[PDB]
């Protein structure tokens, strides 16, 4: 079996999609190709850089990229992670499965919020590995 296609999808490709990506790629990354894109891009936000530190991923590297209908076609799973992105989302190809996993969005908060999410983003990866 060739690995399976995830996509993660927020607002500006720039937090909830990136640590989403970062996690992804360490508990997925036996079955899964892991992307990420937003609606816009507005870089990798560097408190969501230090929380991804904090659990010795490095997502400083990671791009911030448009929705590109070339992985969309080829996704496995797309996942929305914020209302913005899944209201905005464009339209999917037939077969091609989405699902939405809200989480709060720590923007402008202290570091402490970015703790929150990253750690929700992480148990919502870990549990869809074993679905
Ligand atoms: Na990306």
């Amino acid at each position: 079996m060739d690995k399976k296609t995830i996509y993660f999808i927020c607002t500006g490709n720039s937090c909830r999609s990136q640590m989403a990506e970062g996690w992804g790629k360490e508990i997925l990354g036996e079955g899964w190709n892991v992307y990420s894109a937003g609606i816009e891009t507005h870089g990798v936000n560097p408190k969501a850089i230090e929380a991804m530190k904090e659990v010795d991923i490095d997502i400083s590297n990671q791009t911030s990229d448009l929705i590109d209908n070339d992985i969309l076609k080829q996704s496995d799973l797309v996942v929305t992670l914020c209302s913005d992105a899944d209201n905005n989302c464009p339209i999917l190809p037939p077969n091609v499965k989405k699902e939405h996993w809200g989480f709060d969005d720590p923007a402008g908060k202290e570091w402490s919020e970015f703790q929150r999410v990253r750690d929700e983003i992480k148990l919502a990866i870990e549990k869809f590995k074993l679905r």
